[PDB]
DNA sequence: CGTTCTATGTGTACTCAC
DNA sequence: GTGAGTACA
DNA sequence: ATAGAACG
């Protein structure tokens, strides 16, 4: 149970202390390619998650920035960790709250974006129509027969447009 | 023929068996 | 190592 | 969004 006034600041205090630990060395990842997803970029009222999308930018660091996350003085458990997707359960001055943190590469910030934050119903609308059309979204590319189909874009507002979709700030997504 | 309702996606990390 | 089958988005 | 079905 979390509301959006202190995951607002759960998320500040992470956004200048989260690191990784890439052989031996510890690695900062700064706040340039830290994005709030989920209910929390929603802005709903009242939240259960925490979801933080970590965008690295080459892919030879995948292997290694979740399963070794580093957040500067908390404590937390890990309950599922892979190269994607990892989960945290964090301790807020005596509050026990889920972290769910993803990873995108640079290719795939927009299209991560937009699937990480959701509404769910949205996302089965939108993956639908466009499966009618002989497409397919998910969280890297939009893919037509197997093969990312190249789209100058950049952020979010330009991707909902150039596949076909009114779009509508986070808050009122549907 | 218009109004209303309904349904619809996809991927990651995990766990036991062969 | 593969991989069906599951928890959980 | 969109299309198929029940409804009138
Ligand atoms: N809940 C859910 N989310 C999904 C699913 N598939 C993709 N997603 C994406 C969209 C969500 O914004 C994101 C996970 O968000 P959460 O499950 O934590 O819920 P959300 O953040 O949207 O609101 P909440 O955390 O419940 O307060 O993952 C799905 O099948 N179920
Ligand atoms: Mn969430
Ligand atoms: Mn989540």
């Amino acid at each position: 149970m979390l509301t959006l006034i202190q995951g607002k600041k759960i998320v500040n205090h992470l956004r200048s202390r989260l690191a990784f630990e890439y052989n031996g060395q510890l690695i900062k990842i700064l706040s340039k390619n830290i994005v709030a997803v989920g209910s929390l970029r929603r802005e709903e009222k009242m939240l259960n998650d925490v979801d933080l999308l970590i965008i690295v930018p080459e892919k030879k660091l995948l292997k290694h920035v979740l399963p070794n996350i580093r957040i500067k003085g908390l404590s937390f458990s890990v309950k599922v960790c892979g190269e994607r997707k990892c989960v945290l359960f964090i301790e807020w001055e005596k509050k026990t709250y889920q972290l769910d943190l993803f990873t995108a590469l640079a290719e795939e910030k927009p299209y991560a974006i937009f699937f990480f934050t959701g509404p769910v119903s949205y996302l089965i609308r939108i993956a639908a129509a466009l499966k009618k059309k002989n497409y397919k979204l998910n969280q890297y590319g939009l893919f037509k027969n197997q093969t990312l189909v190249p789209l100058k874009i950049t952020t979010e507002k330009e991707l909902i447009k150039e596949l076909g979709f009114t779009y509508r700030i986070p808050k009122k997504r549907l």
